[PDB]
């Protein structure tokens, strides 16, 4: 039977009419999506539905992926009405609704839970942003029972300014009792930090004035960290900045400046961070050094890090590379490169060029027991999912997907990944396959579709065909319909700006910017932009990859001032993680479309293993 009740049900629902719907509960039970229409019905009533229905809906549906919004909803009439006995039962602190929680809060107060109460108010209180209404009520409450102190309004004035929300803090700083001068200047340095250079007019010995300093110079760190660093040379010694505000101004005022390759952050750093506490701040200091040629003492930290930095390939690649930079006679790299050799990321393929051997590339499907495999496709998720692909309601079915992996584990997310391979569902199948953390199967990590183009553009445009196919495998995951907020679209993630641009140097037809999720349309353009991208760095895939992600300026920054820069270090350091880590993506891409294409690609080129400005 094609049950067609449904979508005479939805119509009806959507809007106004529920009689069909209930007229087919029993001819759908068996239907997936039969759980949509009633969860659309209930929530229509939900203000007259009883306690029984909705607990029941919840109990037998609670693998729907909207289920949260009807607890939301649920439990804010629950706590409307008084019955707190069933918001208990029902209110679930990891459904991350800020409101549930001060409707808990609240809970507390009144039922002889007050400590509990009061942490949970603070917890609440404690935050930089505007919270939602019920938390006013508890805020209320909690300041009817003497808890707001002038400090605890002095706190979340600092972090409101943090997070700059100027109108929050400025509101909160209308309410400090003796703090309100302070509080003032302390919203106006978060808004212009650089009054930091007034030091005359920050001189008053208290914790106030110390706090209003401390946040202008970690703010004055993001864009001038020599100003801030002055600063805070002059203010440590005329203000009483506690033991760990001190610290996180010296790191924050550290790192900002090993970004800039300024050795001037290695002291700092080195003084501030001894136990090597902070990862970020450890990272850095052996980036700097690195960019600073201080191979010994590069290796020397390489030996002391704590062990989840040790066991990583990053640094276990350059325990290995610093000390054969070091010491180039040595054999003792040897060893330490095969260690990483086998790893299939980036830092394997770097071990194994330097070792001159092959790269490994296995491509193996995981084998999966038949039976796990009927449990993925049996569940209720999947079989919505699948309803949902059949009729076209792709975002559906995509929800259902994504919602469902949350608590699959790693045979079943396995299976998953296989799914939807064969649904050409590349993006989720390169998803669920990254969660279970398998590597070895590159026919679903490393999707083929529309390689004839890819191909010809590549050709035309005299770009390595391996790269192209790795740009898009990391752009889109070779979703030829994604869209990024910014608007970035298609394979290629063009911007439409961009494309226009691009379509005009090369003559490349541009109806509008609707054609580019056609994906020869988004190849064509993406791989013309690519080539300028490409020959502006002057046919350097490290440099252009970079530009692709960060801009052709971001990365003319990035190169001031160097001279035989080897390609790994300048990786390495680049200051952004997110650029770092793209390149280091589309570059191990590249490698492996390489085989695929039977075009091999070594992880870098000779004429890119070195570059200067």
């Amino acid at each position: 039977e094609q049950r067609r009740l449904y979508d005479q049900a939805k119509a009806a629902l959507a809007k106004g009419n529920s009689a069909p719907y209930m007229a087919s509960r029993s001819a759908l039970r068996d239907y997936p999506l039969e759980p949509y229409l009633a969860y659309d019905e209930l929530t229509h009533r939900l203000k007259s539905a009883s306690n029984e229905e909705v607990e029941r809906f919840l109990t037998e549906h609670g693998d729907l992926p909207q289920i949260g919004w009807l607890k939301l909803r649920w439990l804010r009439l629950l706590a409307d009405r008084g019955d707190w006995k069933t918001f208990v039962n029902y209110y679930d602190p990891k459904l991350n609704f800020t409101e549930l929680d001060c409707l808990y809060g609240q809970y507390q107060l009144g039922h002889g839970q007050k400590a509990e109460g009061y942490a949970t108010s603070e917890r609440l209180w404690l935050v930089g942003k505007s919270q939602p209404a019920a938390c006013d009520t508890l805020f209320g409450l909690w300041q009817g029972e003497g808890q707001l102190t002038e400090e605890k309004v002095w706190k979340r004035l600092k972090l409101a300014a943090e997070a700059r929300n100027y109108s929050l803090a400025s509101h909160l700083a209308q309410r400090l009792p003796t703090l309100g001068n302070q509080g003032a200047l302390m919203v106006s340095v978060a808004q212009n930090p650089a009054q930091l250079s007034q030091t005359g007019r920050f001189s008053q010995r208290d914790h106030a004035t110390a706090d209003v300093v401390g946040l202008g110079l970690r703010r004055l760190a993001r864009q001038d960290p020599e100003k801030a660093l002055s600063l805070l040379d002059y203010y440590s010694s005329a203000l009483p900045f506690s033991s760990d505000e001190k610290v996180a101004i010296a790191r924050e005022i550290g790192l900002s400046l090993a970004k800039r390759f300024d050795p001037r952050a290695l002291p700092l750093m080195t003084q501030y961070d001894p136990g090597l506490r902070d990862n970020t701040v450890t990272e850095w200091r052996t980036r700097l050094l690195l960019r600073l040629g201080r191979w010994d003492e590069a290796y020397a930290l390489t030996r002391k890090l704590p062990q989840d930095l040790a066991a990583t390939s990053r640094w276990r690649y350059w325990q290995a590379r610093s000390l054969q930079l070091a010491q180039p006679n040595s054999k003792e790299p040897i060893a330490l490169y095969q260690k990483l050799a086998g790893e299939r990321d980036f830092y394997g393929f770097l071990a194994a060029d330097r070792l001159s051997v092959p790269y490994k590339l296995g491509n193996r499907p995981a084998h999966i027991d038949p039976r796990v495999l009927q449990r993925v496709r049996n569940a209720a998720s999947t079989r919505r999912a699948m309803e949902f692909f059949n009729r076209g309601e792709v975002i559906n079915a995509r929800r259902e997907w994504y919602h469902a992996a949350r608590l699959f584990d790693r045979d079943e997310l396995i299976a998953q990944a296989r799914l939807a391979y064969d649904m050409q569902w590349y993006f989720p199948a390169i998803r669920s396959i990254s969660q279970a953390q398998y590597w070895d199967d590159l026919d679903i990590r490393f999707p083929m579709a529309h390689r004839a183009t890819l191909v010809r553009e590549a050709k035309n445009r005299g770009l390595h065909s391996s790269w192209i196919f790795a740009i898009t495998r990391q752009e889109s995951a070779f979703m030829s319909d994604a869209r990024s907020g910014v608007g970035a679209t298609g394979l290629m993630q063009l911007m439409p700006g961009t494309a226009k641009e691009t379509s005009r140097k090369f003559g490349i037809p541009l109806a509008s910017t609707q054609q580019l999720i056609v994906p020869d349309v988004n190849i064509r353009l993406g791989a013309a932009y690519l080539s300028q991208v490409h020959s502006q760095f002057n046919g350097n895939r490290v440099l252009a990859s970079a530009a692709y992600n960060a801009g052709p300026g971001r990365v003319r920054q990035w190169l001031k001032d160097t001279r035989h820069l080897a390609f790994d270090v300048w990786i390495e350091t680049i200051p952004f993680d997110e650029t770092r880590q793209y390149v280091q993506n589309v570059l191990s891409y590249a490698v492996i479309y390489g085989q695929k294409l039977n075009a091999p690609q070594p992880i870098v080129d000779w004429h890119e293993r070195y570059f200067d400005d």
